[PDB]
């Protein structure tokens, strides 16, 4: 086995391909476009769900930004926006460029706030009754809840300085007791273990899990290889998440190597079952129990949950 090869490991799983078809056709916008679009989309969606405010610490983190951004003029606070959304290499845009994925959405939506308050100046959008956004909305409503913030979160990660370790992470408060999942059907304890680590925002004991060489795949992304970038990764993305597996199968395979599916639904810190994205695990043990490869899949509607073998 290698991990080219167990990334097809159980191959009929099927996956949300309008989640990167739409960051494409977003891709294609212009810069006043992409602000209109990032403006009306968050308005529309705010007509069901709004994201709950992520902590007076986190944001605290960037309480030197947010003065600086405070003290100054409309026009100055109009040019960041286009200067983040069209990848300029400014001071905040550097900065930017640093926080993680919880952090940028963090700071867009404390401007947010302060936008209803007139200390910020709007979105300094182009209309937003432009033809090309217009037909990118038509593309976001035509999808469900759990891909529409999946594709929001991707044009947010994506803004500000390009650079190719300082990077600022959200900590959240943990969900509930004991018992935040059951699985039917899989009683293997590296999966157990690792979606327990996760639950109890400790990351080193669900990476302690993973082979010297083993992988973890994110949805619609390249596998990450070893502890180390692992552990970085869910330092950033995993802070807040539950995990609610509820379903899977176990077999054994080649060599003693074991494979395991597991579908469920995860929530974010930011919506809560609000927004219960259905995710299938796909694993693959080496022979001593640990975890040789892991995929996570945003899947494609709710009759993935019950394909199972
Ligand atoms: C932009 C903007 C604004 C505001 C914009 C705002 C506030 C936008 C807010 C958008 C937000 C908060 C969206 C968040 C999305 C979260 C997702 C998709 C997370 C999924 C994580 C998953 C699936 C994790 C899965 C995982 C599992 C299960 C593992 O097991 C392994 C780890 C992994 C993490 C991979 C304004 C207010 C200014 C208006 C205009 C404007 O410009």
């Amino acid at each position: 086995y290698t991990i080219e090869s167990a990334r097809n490991i159980f191959s009929s799983t099927q996956v949300a391909d309008a989640v990167p078809a739409t960051t494409a056709m977003f891709a294609k916008l212009n810069v006043d476009d992409q602000l209109a679009f990032l403006w009306y989309a968050y308005a529309e969606l705010g007509r069901t769900i709004t994201p709950a405010a992520p902590g007076k610490a986190n944001l605290q983190l960037m309480e030197g930004i947010f003065n600086d951004i405070k003290q100054m003029s409309h026009e100055q606070q109009t040019q960041l926006m286009r200067d983040l959304a069209s990848n300029a290499d400014t001071p905040i845009s550097r900065s930017y460029a640093y926080f993680g994925v919880n952090a940028k959405l963090g700071f867009w939506w404390q401007l947010g706030e302060w936008m209803k308050q007139g200390i910020v100046a709007p979105m300094p959008a182009g209309y937003q009754m432009s033809t090309q956004v217009k037909a990118v909305l038509e593309a976001v409503q035509r999808i469900d809840q759990s891909q529409q913030i999946t594709v929001l979160r991707n044009t947010v990660v994506n803004m500000g300085f390009d650079p190719s370790a300082e990077v600022i992470n959200f900590k959240f408060p943990r969900a509930s007791l004991s018992p935040q999942f059951t699985i039917e059907g899989v009683t293997e304890p590296t999966v157990l273990k690792y979606i327990e680590a996760m639950n109890a925002d400790n990351f080193e004991a669900a990476v302690a899990l993973f082979a010297n060489n083993g992988a973890l795949q994110p949805p619609f992304q390249k596998p990450i290889v070893g502890r180390e970038a692992i552990t970085a990764y869910l330092r950033d993305e995993g802070q807040g998440l539950v995990m609610k597996p509820t379903k899977g199968v176990s077999e054994t395979i080649e060599d003693g190597y074991t494979q395991h599916k597991v579908t469920g639904t995860v929530e974010t810190p930011w919506f809560g079952g609000n927004v219960g994205m259905n995710i299938a695990w796909r694993f693959l043990l080496d022979p001593q129990g640990q975890i040789y490869f892991v995929a996570i899949d945003l899947l494609a509607s709710p009759k993935e949950l019950l394909n199972l073998t």
